[PDB]
């Protein structure tokens, strides 16, 4: 669960 | 913590 | 690693 976080996580950041 | 932290992500990205 | 995840969507939300 927590590596689908981590990859959320990095594309928001990514976009943003 | 999880389940927390999934919710503050969907926000997020709902948002942006 | 959950504080990892707490601390980068604390300065996602902080940002947006
Ligand atoms: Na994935
Ligand atoms: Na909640
Ligand atoms: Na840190
Ligand atoms: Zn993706
Ligand atoms: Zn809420
Ligand atoms: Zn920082």
């Amino acid at each position: 669960s927590i590596r689908e976080l981590e990859a959320r996580i990095r594309e928001l950041e990514l976009r943003i």
